[PDB]
Parts: C-alpha cells; structure tokens; sequence
C-alpha cells in the first residue's frame, strides 16, 4: 500500500485547496483528531492508526458533508455507505490500490519557497456492486418540507432519471460548486490495469448498521413496509331469515299464542254446543280501635304530629345540594375514581382547555409554487397570510385579558401553565402561529430577490408540519418552529379539515389555551374561572367579519346547563297548582247545586296537600340531619312520587267513607273507625311494599339511585304515618263540620255513590268482564308485551351531551365544529404505576419502542393501537420519554456532558472548558445506560432545556411525566406515556374508547409478567369518570329492578296473608309494566342512563299503587264467582284509584307537556306520561280480566 496525496497546500478557488502529493507510506495519525476519525468513519479506528489521513483533511471533509448529512441522515443505512465512498477516496490506508492521479502541477509555498505538488485530477475506481447497493439504499430518502426524493436535490437534476452511476459522477464533479477538484469515477467489478476497485461491506435501508441504530423507516425505504393491519368487524346480528331475528322470534312466539289461546275458547265454545285469618283480623281490629281513638282525640293527635313534623323538618337548615359532576356520576370507590385519585396525586390534575375553531369563510384557497422546481401545493382558506395576521391579532388580544378577581388582576400569564419554568415563562399556546413564534415579523419575512422568492411562510409551514420539533429551518430560512413556550406543536392539534397528511388543505385553525387545574385548592380555581368568564365574554364580543370562531371554556358546560335549568319553574308551578286545584275540588261530592259550598272538601284537600308536602320536607330534613346531600334528580322525582301516593291514599279513605251508610245507634267515631279498619290494610300494604322496595334498592353503587332510594323510602313511610294519623283526625273534624251545617272554607256561617262509582259499577265493570271482551283484552296486552320484548335490546345507552344545552347556545355550535373539523380527541395517559425497575435490559425492553427492546412492549403496543386507529380509538403514537432519554444520552448525540471535577451537568452550550462526554464513545458506551448510569443521568436529562445545539431536551415534555424518588438510590417512580384519542362524538364513541384503552392496558400488564399485582398499567382520560357508569348500567338496571320486584313480591305474599297466586299475578303485572316502559323508551327515543334508571325504579312504585289495591280488593272478597269478585273489586277500589292518582297525575302531565327544555321534555315528561298511562291501563284493564280468569278462589 501507499499514499497519493497528503495535506492541503494548493488552492483552487475561494478556500478549496488541492491535496498535496505524497506517495510514501501511511502516516501515523498525530493523536490530534481522534474524535474526527470516530465521527467520519469509525471503520479505521483500531489504534495504531497508520492512517494516510490528515487532521487538516478530516475537518475540511466534514465541512463539505454538511448538507448531504442533513438530508441523508434521516436514513442511517444510507449515509453510512455514502461515507465509505469518501474516507477511502480521501485517506484510507490502501489508497494506492484503488486510486491513480492524473493531473498535477507544481505549487508555490508562501511559507518556505518550497514547491509543493498539488493533485489536480485523478480517477477513482469504484466497484459496480458497491455503487448499486449505495444508490439503491438512498433512492427512497424523502426530503424535508416535501414528499420528493432526496436525490432530486443531490443529483443535480430530476430524481426521476438518476442512474446509480451518474449520481456519483456529479458528486465528484466540481461543476456543482462543492468539490474543490473533480474526480473521474471508473466503475468496474474486476481488476483492470492490475487495479481492482474498492468493495467494502454495504447495508440496505432494511438492515441496521449497529446494534443500537434502528433500521430505516418505510417512509425512506420501500422494502421495509408491508401489509397494513386490519381488525375483523363483527356486527353480531342474528338475522334468522333476513330480519333482526328478534322481530321474528317474537312474531313466531305470538302467532303460536293466538292459536293456542284462541284455539281453546273456540275449541271449548264448541264443546258446550287458619293463620291468615289470624293476621288479617288483628290488623282490622287494631286499625278500627286506633281510628276511633284518633277521631275522638284530635287535639292531642294533631299537636303531637305537628311537633314531630317540626322536629323532623327543621333539619333543612343543614341542607346540602350536590352539583359537582364527579360526585354525582362517579362512585366514591370505583376503578376510574381510584385511577383519577392516583393520577392527580403523582402527576397533578389534568389541565383546563379553552379551544377556538377559527375559520375563514370569505377567502378562497390559493396555490403555492416552489421556485426551483416541484408540483403545486394548494393551501386552505385559513392559511392565507391576511387571515394568519388577523388570527395572530386575535390571539395577542386574548393574551391581554386581565379579568380582575378579589381586588386583584388575574392574567393568562398568571393562570396558564408553562412547562419549563421559571427559566421560560411565556406559556403553552397551541396554535399554528407558534411555528412563527407569534410574531408578525417572523410571519411576514421572505428570503429572495425579485421575479421569485426562494423561501416563504409556505415553505416554513410545510417544513414544520413535517418536523415540528426542529430548532432551525436550516434550509434558506434558518428559523426554528418550537414555539415561544418551548416544545413542539403537533399539526394534528392545530389544524382541521385536511385529508390524512395534507395540512395544506386544512380548512379550520384550532387554538388551545391550556390552564392549570388545581388539586385541593379553591382560591386558584376561583381565579381560573374568573379569568375564563372574561375570556368567554371577549370571544363572544369579537366581530372580525372575516372569521367565524367556535369557542369553548372549561367552565362553559356547567354554565350552559345552569342557564337551561330554569325558566320552566313557571311551568312546574302551574302543574302543581292545577294538581292541587283538582285535588281540592274533587274530594267533595256535589249531590246538589244549592248545597255546594257546604258539602265541599276544599279545606280537607288543602290539609291533605299540606300533609304530603310536610312528609316530603320531613324526609329531606331527617336526611339533612344525618348528613346526606340532596340532588336535582331527587328534588324533582320525590315530589311527584310522594304526591301520587299521598293523593291515592287520601282519595281511597275519603271516598270509602263517603260511600258508607251509618248503622243506627252508631256514633261518628265508631263509624269512622269501622271505615278505617276496613280501608287501612290496603293503604298499609301499598305503603309497606313501596317503602321496602325503595330502601332495599338503596344498595346499588350508583350515586343517583342510592340517594333517591333513601329519600323516597323515608318520604313514603313518613307520609303513610302522617296520613294515617293527621288526616284521620282532620277527617273526623271535617265530618263534624259538615254535620253541624257549618259552611265551607270561610267560617262559622252555617251514602253518596259518586258519579264515577256509578259508572265503574253500572257500565264499565260489566262490559269489560263480558265473555267476548276478556280474550280481546288479553290478546291485545300480550301483543304489546311481545312487541316490547322484541324491540327491547335496541335501547340506547348514555346521554347525548348536546341535548343538555339550550338551542340558542354556543356550545351546540362548538360541538358541531368539533365533529365536523377536529382530527384529535382527548389526550390519554397510560400510567405505568410505581414499582417498575427501568434500570435493567429487560426492564427497559418491556417499556421501549426502539431498537433492542421487545416487540410487545408498552410503547410498541400503543403504536400498533394507533396504527389501527379505527378499531382501537387511539390515533397517534405514544410519545415515550425513555426513547428520548436514550437518544439524548447516546454519545453520538452528545447532549449530555458532565464537569470533570464536580460531576455536575455541563450544558450543551458551554465554553467547553473541561467538560467531558457523559458516556464514553466506545462499543460499551453506545449501549443503553442500564446500570446506575441510567439513574445518574436521568435527572440531568429531565432538567435539560431546549438548546439549539442539543435539540429539544427533556424538561418541557417529561419533567412532569417522570417522577423520581430521591433517597434510597433515587429510583424511578410512576411515569406515563401520553397519546391522543380519536374524535369522539357520541356516548358510543366514548364508551368504545374506554373499553379499548382498558384492553390495551390489560394486554401490556399481562405481557409484563408482574409478580402478583404489585403494580399495573392503566389509561387515564378526563371523561373516564363520567363514562365509566355505562360499562355496568345494564346489570345495574337488572339488579335494581329484580331486587325491588322480589321485595315487593315477598312483602305482598306475607302481608296479604300467604297467597302466592295473588302475589305472583301482581308481580307479573308489574313486570309487564316495566317491560312496556322499556318498549316506550325504545319507541320514543329515550336513552338508558342514571336519569332513566331513577325513573324506572320510581315507576316500580306506582305499578304497586295500582296493582296492590285492585288485587287485594279482589282477594279479600266473599262474592261467589271470579267475574263478580273482579267487577266488585274494580268498582270499589278502581273508582278511587282512577280518580285519585290517574286524573291528578294526568292533569299534571298535560300541564307539563309545555316544558321548553329538551332534557326535561325527554326524560321527565315522556317518562311520566308513559309510566302513568301504562300503569293505569295495565291495572284497571288487565288485573280485572287476568284475575277473573285465574284468580285465587275463596
Ligand atoms: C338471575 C338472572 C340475572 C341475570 C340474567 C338476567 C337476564 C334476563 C333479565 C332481563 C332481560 C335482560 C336483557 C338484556 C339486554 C340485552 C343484552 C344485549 O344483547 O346487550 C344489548 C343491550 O341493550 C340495551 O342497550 C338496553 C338493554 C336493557 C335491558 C334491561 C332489561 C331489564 C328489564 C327487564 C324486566 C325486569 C328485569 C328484572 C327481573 C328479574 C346491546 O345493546 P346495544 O348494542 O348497546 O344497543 C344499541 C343497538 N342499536 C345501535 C342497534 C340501537
Ligand atoms: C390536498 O393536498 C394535496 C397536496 O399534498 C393536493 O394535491 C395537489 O392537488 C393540486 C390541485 O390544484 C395540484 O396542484 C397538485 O398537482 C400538481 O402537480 C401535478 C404533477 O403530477 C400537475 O399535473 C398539476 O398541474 C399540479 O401542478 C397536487 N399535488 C400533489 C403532489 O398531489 C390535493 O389537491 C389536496 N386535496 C384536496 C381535496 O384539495
Ligand atoms: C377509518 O375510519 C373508518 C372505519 O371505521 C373509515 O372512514 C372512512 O371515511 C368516511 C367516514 O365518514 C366514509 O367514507 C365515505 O366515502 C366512501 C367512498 O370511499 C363511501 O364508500 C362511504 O360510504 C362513506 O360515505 C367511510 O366511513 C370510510 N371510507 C372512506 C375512507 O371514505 C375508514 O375507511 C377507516 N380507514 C382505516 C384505514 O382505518
Ligand atoms: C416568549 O418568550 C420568548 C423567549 O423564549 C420571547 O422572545 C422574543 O422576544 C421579543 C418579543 O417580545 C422578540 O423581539 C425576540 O426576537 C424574541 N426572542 C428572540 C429569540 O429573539 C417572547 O417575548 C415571548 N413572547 C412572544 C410574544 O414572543
Ligand atoms: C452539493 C453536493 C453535491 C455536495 C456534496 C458532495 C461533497 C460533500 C463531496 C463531493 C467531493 C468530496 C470531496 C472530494 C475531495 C476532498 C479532498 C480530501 O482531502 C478531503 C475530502 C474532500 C474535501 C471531499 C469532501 C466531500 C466532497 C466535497
Ligand atoms: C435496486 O433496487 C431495485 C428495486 O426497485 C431492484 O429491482 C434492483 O434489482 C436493485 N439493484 C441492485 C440491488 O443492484
Ligand atoms: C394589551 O396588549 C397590548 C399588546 O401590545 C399592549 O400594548 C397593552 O399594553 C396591553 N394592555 C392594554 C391594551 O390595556
Ligand atoms: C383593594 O385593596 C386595597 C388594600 O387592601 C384597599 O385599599 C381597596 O379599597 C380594595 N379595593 C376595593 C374596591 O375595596
Ligand atoms: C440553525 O441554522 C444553521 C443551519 O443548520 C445552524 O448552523 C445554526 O446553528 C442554527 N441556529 C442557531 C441559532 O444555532
Ligand atoms: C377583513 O378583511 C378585509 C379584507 O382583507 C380587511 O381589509 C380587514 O382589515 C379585515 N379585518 C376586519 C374587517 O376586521
Ligand atoms: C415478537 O416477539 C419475538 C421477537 O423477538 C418473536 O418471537 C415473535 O415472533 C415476534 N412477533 C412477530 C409477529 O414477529
Ligand atoms: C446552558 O447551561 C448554562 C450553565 O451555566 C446556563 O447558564 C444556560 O442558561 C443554559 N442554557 C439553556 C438551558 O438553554
Ligand atoms: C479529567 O479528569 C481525569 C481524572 O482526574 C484526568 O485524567 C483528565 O486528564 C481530566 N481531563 C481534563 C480535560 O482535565
Ligand atoms: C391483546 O392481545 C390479543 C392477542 O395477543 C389480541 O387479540 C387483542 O386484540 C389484544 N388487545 C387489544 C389489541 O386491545
């Protein structure tokens, strides 16, 4: 071997210097540029260099490799081969084997008068199997700020006809302007002239160069990237013979019923062609005696009852109302609640977001034409320069807002969050103007001379949507796009309306203002909300006819719902007023026109209404004393229920008395005691059946059903007691009044067979019970039940979240804008709990997405999930911190650097006095820092800032994502890897996201193989606490309804004697009522949530109020046949049940039909109408017939 040239003494032009000829042996390197030899091509570094090379040559080589390094360094396997073509060309130790100089001439030294030999020209023999493997591995490298091929900018011509041989000729040719002298390559695989070219090892875009440099991406290599992933979409519909397969199982279940049912009548119709009485008797006697007592001791009874009422209802002073949505919709110990408790403790609560979807409707899209060459690039309307200036003006004004609070000003700079503070304090604003750093200057500056612009803001936008974490454009612009706060701005968070990569086509601009959310602190939260109110007002009063903004504040949903939840109290008040008017006017039988205001029960009806309201208030007050807080579901469903039950009892009693004829020689208190002893068992059965049902239903973990059950049970019981005592005393007093000829309400001025009882008895009961009508009724009701069972499993789950808002609100527009434009959703945090090692090869492989770490690790699994992005609603990559930590610590990167004597972190921008690299640049140092080096360099990484020479640093993104536990070796605590969800528009979307995130977390926890369950991965998102209730709502409904109905069943079959048949008939009728309630749900579009569940558990209590009465009046009867017993029970009890509860609630609902609120008109008006009329029909038209048919004899 031998050399051809050494040193650089000649000069071509500018600074280009021709290498100086020397054909001696290879020089031992001067020990000066060892760093360079390990940076250019370490293939020569095995010390005893004896390199033909020169330190003045190595450092002049690197200067020419500057631009080729920037483009081709994207793909390590490419730039690797490119270097092997240069070192050997310049200073390899066997240079003479593959080189032959051609043109040289003497050079004069201005230093010694010594003529030096320059190297003017020469030819370079390169193998063909080398140039093909080189060009073929780089042809796929894409350029920055474009989708072209990187060779198009390095060939000297189009990248469409770049042969592998012409590209090498252009690089060595001085015609480009870089080569100080041109080298003529000679391509040949076989030795010619006794001279055989060089062919060193080569690597493709798929093979990795080192056990630490990951292979090339399929963006930059066509062979690495294969078949896309795909999930199997299961619909899981049965569709027996073409239709839903449930529509059919029933219609076949029904046709069978009419034939097996109508096939027995027409079959027979052609054929004809001791302990119970002991418990049912002591109750009558007890109630008779106590009724007489209460009728002859009104003063004592009423006084003690009023004292009790006051003692119980004075607890309303301690009344608390629950409005915080977390406490409302989240169980205090649910999985999501514990996860939120864990995340808020180790990482601080999730922040508050104020977004802004700006759009330019007037402007049109325009075309961008690159100067040198390239296809046209169209830009959306909002990406116009004028619209960008106006949006920058709007944002700078949004920063003004001060929003004084508590006699102090509250600026955004004060409330927002700055990741890397107090070094940099601006704060996180996520807009597309951060690419230009919120500067009109940086946005409006172009580089070029007339007739064309070299660069423009289009070029910067295109470059930075591709690489949003750069610190300089480094190509004809030299501007960073990191953002004033420090840290990348991802194009999918700041744009909307494009198509899958083309942020050029964006039609909307998103602008987020992250604000701190505080964990157990109220002064700061008040400050944030006080600033948000002024932000909302400002954005609402901004005209800018060029823009259409759809905004939101963190405090906006709560305000919109508190604004819609009123202006209908004027309707509820009229509803209750009409209910009370009817109750007051209907208790009294007329019997005469000239005797009206004397036989009137207005005062007694007022007393009954007051007793009912008193029962409500005593329940609320007792539970206020105990400490249970109220709720807006309770405050609305308790009055309805308690009024229904109380009015039913009042009418039952008053009418059972009015239709009674007094025996002779029998006094008033004895007559009333007899009437009450014969009427009280039914009211007691109903009251006990409902109380036990509700109290027993207060076992669920749903905060909406638990509190409601408690409140309603106590109210029903207290109302029963207050009635049985106070109302009987007042009934005795009013009977005295009416017998002493005293006039009605004003004062002291001196049998009935009600018109309804004469209708149910004379025209309705006989007709309904004829032999040609009972089968019709049963057929119709079984058909409706069959329909309900068929369309049952098609009921929705969840609440829309757009119907809780008024229709004239801006949140409706914001939701439309989200669904129509946004491409990202709420962020997800896959929190890896405390207990992982992180300081071992395997402990790191389980978490990596990288070179050597496993293929099923946490980061790789989240990456796959994001590759699905439709099955798994995870849209983007995990963005792990440990990969960035390793990239930072790698010696090549050379961001880490410690002080030599102090072992202190020398920044990457430092005078370089005595600071050495953290990891030695050797084969052992390349590896990951697995031992104590990991934990010795991690804190310095997390404290590093975004240095222009280093890169992004690990402070603005991971200081909060990594928890370090000082003391005891200072291990790592809990950490998270945060990604983003896909746009979630409906409750189905949110529940689907919750399910599949949980699935991914469980998969990762499985693969990690933890000893026991010491720790685990879990995802945290903001809406998880609000949507975790819909993951068990079906079984919650099942449990609640079944338990409530079984309690009703047992209580009935116990109190009513022991008749299981009567109890089972009643239970079956109430189950029918519930199934038909679900059918009406499906048919009118009511959804299954914590409001519908409360209304169903409530209806379970009015079904009883109808059935129990009708069925008990039938059971305890001594008529002859079932038909006559049924019609007698119907007349007697159903005349009071139809007039008391049915007509009252019907007037109420008909007044309530004018609600003006969607949540109300959907979940209360419709549910109440359905419940009331369904229960009325079922009881009064199906208990009669079913009992007539299969009732218990006696
Ligand atoms: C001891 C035994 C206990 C356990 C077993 C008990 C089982 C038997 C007991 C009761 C019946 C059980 C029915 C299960 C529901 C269907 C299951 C299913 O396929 O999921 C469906 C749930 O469908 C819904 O979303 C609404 C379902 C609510 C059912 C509640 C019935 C309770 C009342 C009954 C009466 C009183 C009950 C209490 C009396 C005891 C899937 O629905 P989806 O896909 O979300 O819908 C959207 C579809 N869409 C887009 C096309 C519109
Ligand atoms: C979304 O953005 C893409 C760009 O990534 C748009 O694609 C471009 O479409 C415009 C339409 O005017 C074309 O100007 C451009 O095509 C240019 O190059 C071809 C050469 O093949 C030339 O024949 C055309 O005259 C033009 O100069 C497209 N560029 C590319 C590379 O696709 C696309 O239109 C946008 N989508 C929508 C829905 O607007
Ligand atoms: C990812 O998301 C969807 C899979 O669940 C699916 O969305 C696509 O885009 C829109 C969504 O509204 C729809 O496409 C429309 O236009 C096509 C013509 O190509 C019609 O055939 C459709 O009926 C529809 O009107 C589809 O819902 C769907 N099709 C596309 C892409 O247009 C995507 O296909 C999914 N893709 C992947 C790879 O995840
Ligand atoms: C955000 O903080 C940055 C520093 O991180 C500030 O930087 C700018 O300061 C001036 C504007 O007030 C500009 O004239 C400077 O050119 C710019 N800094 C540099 C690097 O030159 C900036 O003030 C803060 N906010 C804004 C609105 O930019
Ligand atoms: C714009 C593009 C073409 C530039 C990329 C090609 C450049 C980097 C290539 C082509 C020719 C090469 C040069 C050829 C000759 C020498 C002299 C030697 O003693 C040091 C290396 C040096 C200085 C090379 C540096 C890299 C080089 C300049
Ligand atoms: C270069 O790559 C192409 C792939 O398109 C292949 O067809 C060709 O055989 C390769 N030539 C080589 C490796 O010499
Ligand atoms: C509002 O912001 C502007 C921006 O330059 C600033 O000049 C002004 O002092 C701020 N306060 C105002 C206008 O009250
Ligand atoms: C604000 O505080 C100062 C100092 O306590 C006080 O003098 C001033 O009156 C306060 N402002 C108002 C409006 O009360
Ligand atoms: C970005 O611009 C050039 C291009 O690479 C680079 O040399 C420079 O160091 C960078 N900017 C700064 C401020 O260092
Ligand atoms: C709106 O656009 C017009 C036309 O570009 C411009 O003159 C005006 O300043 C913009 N802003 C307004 C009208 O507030
Ligand atoms: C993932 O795990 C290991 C990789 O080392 C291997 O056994 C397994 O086949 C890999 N899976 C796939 C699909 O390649
Ligand atoms: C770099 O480190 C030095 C250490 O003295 C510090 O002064 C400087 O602010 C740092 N620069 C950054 C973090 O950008
Ligand atoms: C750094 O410290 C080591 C150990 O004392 C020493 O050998 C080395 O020469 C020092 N380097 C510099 C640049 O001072
Ligand atoms: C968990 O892994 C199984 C098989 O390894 C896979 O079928 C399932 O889809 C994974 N869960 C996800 C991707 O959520």
């Amino acid at each position: 071997q031998s050399c051809v040239w050494y040193g650089e003494c000649g000069i071509a032009y500018g600074d280009k210097r021709y290498n100086c000829e020397y054909s001696g042996p290879p020089k031992p390197l001067p020990k000066d540029g060892y760093d360079l030899v390990q940076e250019l091509c370490p293939g020569f570094f095995f010390g005893n260099v004896s390199l033909c090379c020169d330190v003045r040559q190595l450092q002049t080589l690197k200067d020419n490799l500057q631009l080729p390094l920037q483009f081709l360094s994207r793909c390590p396997s490419c730039f690797y081969n490119l270097l092997n073509l240069f070192c050997e060309l310049t200073c390899s130790p066997r240079q003479s084997q593959f080189l032959n100089v051609t043109a040289t001439e003497d050079y004069v030294d201005p230093v010694t008068n010594q003529t030096k030999t320059n190297v003017k020209e020469l030819q370079y023999y390169v193998g063909q199997s080398f140039a093909n493997a080189m060009y073929n591995a780089c042809r796929d490298v894409e350029a920055p700020s474009s989708n072209d091929k990187a060779l198009g900018l390095l060939c000297g011509k189009d990248a469409d006809a770049c042969n592998a041989t012409n590209w090498i000729e252009y690089m060595f040719n001085k015609d480009n302007g870089q080569a100080p002298f041109t080298i003529t390559p000679v391509f040949s695989d076989f030795p010619v002239h006794g001279m055989e070219p060089m062919n060193n090892a080569t690597k493709g875009c798929d093979e990795s160069v080192d056990e630490v440099t990951a292979p090339c991406s399929c963006q930059d290599c066509s062979i690495v990237c294969g078949p896309k992933p795909q999930p199997p979409p299961p619909p899981a519909p049965w569709t027996i013979l073409g239709l839903d397969a449930m529509y059919v199982i029933m219609w076949i279940t029904y046709m069978a019923f009419l034939l097996v049912f109508f096939g027995a009548f027409f079959a027979v119709w052609c054929y004809r062609k001791p302990v119970s009485a002991a418990f049912e008797g002591c109750l009558r006697r007890l109630f008779t005696r106590w009724g007489s007592f209460c009728v002859r001791n009104p003063g004592c009874v009423i006084f003690f009852s009023l004292v009790f009422i006051t003692a119980c209802s004075s607890g309303l002073v301690f009344v608390r109302v629950t409005t915080n949505p977390v406490d409302l919709w989240s169980a205090p110990s649910s999985q999501a609640r514990l996860e939120k408790e864990y995340f808020d403790q180790h990482f601080g609560p999730f922040f508050r977001t104020e977004q802004l979807i700006i759009r330019a409707p007037l402007t049109d899209k325009h075309i961008y034409q690159p100067y040198p060459s390239g296809a046209d690039v169209p830009f959306g309307p909002p990406l116009d320069i004028q619209i960008l200036h106006q949006v920058l003006d709007l944002q700078i004004a949004i920063e003004n807002i001060t929003a004084s609070y508590d006699n102090e000003t509250v600026t955004l700079q004060d409330i927002c969050l700055a990741p890397l503070s107090p070094y940099n304090t601006n704060c996180t604003i996520l807009s597309v103007l951060n690419y230009f750093q919120n500067s009109h200057s940086v946005l409006d500056h172009k580089k070029g001379d007339d007739f064309f612009v070299y660069a423009d803001y289009h070029t910067h936008f295109l470059y930075c949507v591709r690489a949003p974490a750069s610190l300089n454009d480094t190509s004809l612009l030299h501007d960073p796009c990191l953002g004033t706060f420090g840290g990348p701005v991802f194009p999918w968070l700041v744009l909307g309306g494009y198509d899958d990569q083309n942020y050029n086509n964006a039609t909307a601009l998103v602008i987020t203002f992250p604000v701190n959310n505080y964990y157990n602190d109220t002064e700061k939260l008040q400050r944030a909300q006080a600033w948000e109110k002024e932000f909302i007002n400002f954005v609402k009063n901004y005209k800018n006819p060029n823009l259409t903004i759809s905004f939101t504040a963190e405090r906006s949903i709560e305000d919109e719902l508190n604004r819609e939840s009123d202006s209908d109290v004027f309707t509820v008040v009229i509803s209750y007023a009409i209910m009370f008017l009817y109750i007051s006017l209907a208790l009294g039988h007329m019997k005469s026109c000239r005797r009206l205001l004397v036989d009137s029960k207005v005062s007694l009806g007022i007393a009954g209404i007051l007793i009912v309201l008193s029962s409500v208030a005593c329940s609320l007050g007792v539970f206020s004393y105990i400490g249970l807080p109220l709720t807006l579901i309770v405050i609305e469903v308790i009055p309805f229920l308690v009024l229904a039950v109380g009015v039913d009892n009042i009418f039952i009693l008053v009418q059972a008395y009015q239709r009674d004829e007094r025996l002779q020689g029998e006094t008033l208190d004895q007559q009333l005691g007899r009437v009450l002893g014969e009427v009280a068992p039914s009211m007691f059965l109903s009251s006990f059946s409902e109380t036990v049902a509700f109290f027993l239903g207060a076992l669920s973990v749903m905060p909406a059903v638990h509190t409601f059950s408690l409140f309603a049970g106590l109210a029903v019981f207290i109302d029963f007691l207050l009635q049985i005592t106070c109302f009987v005393s007042l009934l005795g007093l009013d009977i005295k009044r009416q017998e002493k000829n005293r006039l009605d309400i004003f004062c002291c001025v001196r049998a009935s067979e009600s018109c309804l009882f004469r209708f149910f008895k004379n025209s309705y009961s006989p007709l309904l019970l004829k032999d040609w009508m009972r089968p019709i009724v049963i057929a119709i009701f079984v058909g409706v039940l069959s329909f309900s069972i068929a369309v049952l499993n098609k009921v929705d789950i969840g609440l829309d979240q757009s119907l809780s808002m008024p229709d004239d609100s801006y949140m409706v527009d914001y939701f439309k804008s989200i669904s129509q434009y946004l491409h990202a959703g709420p962020p997800v945090y896959f929190v890896l709990e405390e207990g992982h090692d992180y300081t071992s090869s395997k402990g790191q492989n389980m978490v990596c997405g990288g070179m050597g770490c496993n293929n099923d690790s946490l980061v790789q699994q989240i990456f796959n999930a994001a590759q699905l992005d439709n099955y798994t609603r995870i849209g983007f990559a995990p963005s792990s911190w440990i990969d960035d930590y390793f990239d930072w610590v790698k010696p090549q990167s050379s961001c880490c650097r410690v002080d030599n004597i102090t072992d202190q972190f020398c920044n990457a921008s430092v005078v370089d006095p005595a600071c050495v690299r953290c990891r030695p640049l050797t084969p052992e140092g390349k590896q990951r820092p697995q031992g104590g080096d990991f934990m010795r360099f991690l804190p310095m990484f997390l404290s590093d800032n975004p240095n222009p020479k280093c890169g992004k640093g690990g402070h603005a993104a991971y200081s909060s994502a990594v928890n370090i536990l000082l003391g005891h070796g200072t291990r790592v605590g809990a950490t998270y890897f945060m990604t983003y969800h896909t746009v979630l528009q409906t409750s189905a979307d949110f529940i689907d996201a919750l399910k599949k995130a949980r699935l991914i977390a469980s998969n990762v926890t499985e693969t990690m193989g933890i000893n026991g369950s010491a720790y685990r991965v879990f995802p945290y998102s903001v809406f998880y606490v609000f949507y975790e209730q819909y993951l068990t709502i079906i079984d919650d409904t099942i449990f609640n309804l079944g338990v409530s109905l079984g309690a009703i069943f047992l209580v009935t079959m116990v109190l009513l004697g022991c008749e299981l048949w009567s109890a089972v008939i009643m239970c079956a009728t109430i189950a029918m009522v519930l199934v038909n309630m679900f059918g009406v749900m499906w048919l009118w579009g009511i959804s299954l949530n914590a409001v519908s569940l409360v209304n169903l558990v409530m209806s379970c209590g009015i079904s009883v109020e109808f059935c129990s009465h009708i069925t008990r009046a039938f059971t305890v009867s001594m008529k002859g046949s079932r038909v006559e017993r049924a019609e007698e029970a119907l007349a007697h009890m159903g005349s009071s049940v139809f007039s008391g509860i049915t007509l009252t609630k019907f007037g109420g609902i008909v007044v309530l039909a004018f609600a003006k609120s969607q949540i109300f008109q959907i979940f209360y008006f419709r549910m109440y109408l359905a419940m009331v009329l369904l229960g009325a029909t079922h009881g009064l038209i199906f208990l009669p017939v079913l009992l007539s048919y299969i009732g218990p004899s006696v």
